[PDB]
Formats: structure tokens, C-alpha cells, sequence
């Protein structure tokens, strides 16, 4: 019996920041006065783009006050325009407590949609930039063994350029900046750039601006206290193609960007995805630990190599990673196995939820029972299917589980 997935309107994006739809304004090998101060980097990234235009709503938020989102973006541009006149650019920028920001900061079954599988496919892909250093992975006090080192070097070469690794580092930066601001500027509506850093194929260091968040008041006495925030994120994705994906956003058109393409230079609109959101201390601490996704999925790989080494009474690291008993790789390559394991780990983090917890545990129990039944030939379903409500990541993993059943 396959799991019964819920009927209803398509599910919508619920991640803390854009994934496949993000857009970056970037600067190469930066060397301005104050390189490495987020606000300074953001302004320089902002100053590389000249296609800004009078913004307007193109996909209104059905349940929100759309003029306040518009006003909120215009305030960001205006207050950055002010900073450009203050001869000493401040280290941080606290927004005026305008009515639009006071509103935005707080003073149902859903069916599976195709976009979540597309997000996952996108997370498995390679990018043309590296997002981590060679020795990023691991925490060991002592120097590591030769074998462990070999395994780490092989794995890193496969995932350093991976999109899921960008999501890790993007998530790590934004959660660190937000948690630090929640502490250092409790009463301020601080402007917090969304930044990442990477190294191009040619070795050039590069700094990336995805957009901005503004945080609300944050007197976070405990781990579950919530700080509100507004996110404002660049994108080339036209929201009118998949509006169900964007139920929680107000989307603006804010510029036009000139692009290289397969058909030569082309001009495409630049959008700004705006929503209100919230997070807590404990979620921000987990966001800061997303590099553990790299360690956890390496350990799944090492688990596999250690099994092959136990059978062949010999270390199989080179044989495993160079693909040289197994006669192929189901995902196509060892590299794609690494990136797929990583993407599952990262999405478990980006889409963490009680629904995911229940589905994970309960579907595992049903798995083993189905395996043992195969190899040798209700109730648990209620536990599994009770978790299938509206979360895109859970619904996709259920769709995946159902394929595992037909085969
Ligand atoms: Cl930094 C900034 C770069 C561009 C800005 C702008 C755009 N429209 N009005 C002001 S502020």
C-alpha cells in the first residue's frame, strides 16, 4: 500500500531564504577601505548595478499590507543613499522605525508541487565557484590519519563547488549575523546584508550580496523566543510562473539586468522577493552549525567505504572514490552520490520541522518491515501519514518513499 498524499492547493516556499531563485550582486577580489565589514561590502555590491528603477508590486501578498513592503524597500535604498553621504560609513546601519517597518516587524492541507523536486535537483548541481576551504570539514584537535585525510580530500573535491555547499555557507553567514545583531542591537531595526564568499575557478576571491534582512526588536531571553525579520531578496525568477510557490511573499520588480546568454546579450527584469518571517535563538544556533552537514554526509560515505574495506580486507578509499563487486554507480558517479547525500542533509536543515521528524522515524520502521517482507516472501501508516500535511520537503520525501515501494 502506497502512502496517501494529501490533496489540496500546491505547497509553497517556506525556507528562510531563497534557494534556486536567489540572485547575487558580486565584487571580485575586494580591496576597498573596510573590506570585510558586511555593510561596506553590501554597498560596494549595490554600487555595481545600474539598472535600478522605480519599484512596483508584480505579485502581491494576498494576506499582507503590500504598500508597506514597497515602502520598506524604498526605505532601504534611501537609507543606503544617506550612508553614501556620511563621510565615515558606519559599521552598522539601524533603520528608522517607520510605520511600514513597525507593521512588517510585528511592532490547511497542501499537495506536492514540482518546484520542491526542482529545488533538490538544483541543490545537487555543481557551481563554478568553491564555497569552502580545503580543510573546512572536521573539528579534530589532533592531526588526522592518512586514510581519514585521503577520504576527506576526495569528498571535499566533490562537494566544494556544490550548490548545497553555497546554501550551507549562505545559511551560516546570515544566521551568525542575525544572532549577533539580536544580541548587540536588541532594540534596533538593524539592516543586515545577506552575504556569501566564494573563490572563482581562476582563484579570485569574490563577495556576494543576495539581499537584506531587517530585524525587529530582539530581547531573546531564552532559546525559543522569536525575533521577527523582513527579508528582501534579489531574483530573476518571474513570480507569475509559479505563484503558488510564492504565497508568503510580496514580490517587487526593482530593476533590469543586462545578461550574457545563449542568444547573446539580453535584458531581464530583476525582482525582489519580500516576506516577513521569524526565527529563534536555538534555530539560529543550528543555522550556524550547518557546516556539520558536510561532516555528517562524509561520515555516511566513510561508513560505506569501511564496509567495502571490511569485506575486501583492505582499504577501499581509492577504489571507492576513483570508481575502479560493484560494477557501476546508480546515481551515475561517485561525485553525484556525495552531492546527493549532502543535499539531503542540507535540506533536512533548511526544511527542519516536526513533520520531518515524525516522517523520518516512522517511515524508517515501515521501510525495514517492507524489506524483511520482500527478502523473505494501518497503525504505522497513521503515524507516517499524520505527518503528511503541507510541508514540501516532507511531501517530496514521501513521494520518494512511494517509489521505493513500487520497486
Ligand atoms: Cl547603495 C545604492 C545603490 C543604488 C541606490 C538607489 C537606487 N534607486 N535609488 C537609489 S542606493
Amino acid at each position: 500500500r502506497p502512502l496517501r498524499l494529501p490533496d489540496g492547493p500546491p505547497c509553497s516556499q517556506r525556507s528562510k531564504f531563497l534557494l534556486m531563485d536567489a540572485l547575487k550582486l558580486s565584487i571580485e577580489d575586494p580591496s576597498h577601505e573596510g573590506e570585510g565589514i558586511p555593510l561596506y561590502d553590501a554597498i560596494k555590491c549595490m554600487r555595481t548595478f545600474f539598472g535600478w528603477k522605480e519599484p512596483n508590486v508584480v505579485k502581491p501578498h494576498e494576506k499582507g499590507i503590500n504598500p508597506n513592503y514597497l515602502l520598506s524597500w524604498k526605505q532601504v535604498l534611501a537609507e543606503l543613499q544617506d550612508i553614501e553621504n556620511e563621510e565615515k560609513i558606519p559599521r552598522t546601519k539601524n533603520m528608522k522605525k517607520t510605520s511600514q517597518l513597525k507593521w512588517a516587524l510585528g511592532e490547511e492541507l497542501r499537495s506536492l508541487a514540482s518546484w520542491i523536486q526542482n529545488e533538490f535537483n538544483k541543490a545537487c548541481e555543481l557551481t563554478d565557484s568553491s564555497w569552502i576551504e580545503l580543510d573546512e570539514i572536521g573539528e579534530d584537535a589532533a592531526p588526522i590519519e592518512h586514510i581519514a585525510s585521503m577520504r576527506r580530500n576526495y569528498f571535499t573535491a566533490e562537494v566544494s563547488h556544490c550548490r548545497a555547499t553555497e546554501y550551507i555557507m549562505k545559511g551560516v553567514y546570515i544566521n551568525t549575523a542575525l544572532l549577533n545583531a539580536s544580541c548587540a542591537a536588541m532594540d534596533d531595526f538593524q539592516l543586515i546584508p545577506m552575504i556569501s564568499k566564494c573563490r572563482t575557478k581562476e582563484g579570485r576571491r569574490k563577495t556576494n550580496l543576495y539581499g537584506f534582512i531587517i530585524k525587529g526588536r530582539s530581547h531573546l531571553r531564552n532559546d525559543t523566543d522569536v525575533v521577527n525579520f523582513v527579508s528582501m531578496e534579489f531574483s530573476l525568477t518571474d513570480p507569475r510562473l509559479e505563484p503558488h510557490k510564492w504565497e508568503k511573499y510580496c514580490v517587487l520588480e526593482v530593476g533590469d539586468m543586462l545578461l550574457r546568454s545563449a542568444i547573446g546579450h539580453v535584458s531581464r527584469p530583476m525582482f525582489l522577493y519580500v516576506r516577513t518571517n521569524g526565527t529563534s535563538k536555538i534555530k539560529m544556533k543550528w543555522g550556524m552549525e550547518m557546516r556539520r552537514c558536510l561532516l555528517q554526509s562524509l561520515q555516511q560515505i566513510e561508513s560505506m567505504i569501511e564496509a567495502e574495506s571490511s569485506v575486501k580486507e583492505k582499504d577501499m578509499t581509492k577504489e571507492f572514490f576513483e570508481n575502479k563487486s560493484p560494477k557501476g554507480v546508480e546515481e551515475g558517479s561517485i561525485g553525484k552520490v556525495c552531492r546527493t547525500l549532502l543535499a539531503k542533509s542540507v535540506f533536512n536543515s533548511l526544511y527542519a520541522s516536526p513533520q520531518l521528524e515524525g516522517f523520518s522515524a516512522e517511515s524508517r520502521k515501515l521501510l525495514l518491515i517492507v524489506q524483511a517482507l520482500r527478502d523473505n516472501l494501518g497503525g504505522l501508516y497513521e503515524a507516517i501519514e499524520e505527518c503528511l500535511i503541507n510541508d514540501p520537503w516532507v511531501l517530496l520525501n514521501a513521494s520518494w518513499f512511494n517509489s521505493f515501494l513500487t520497486h
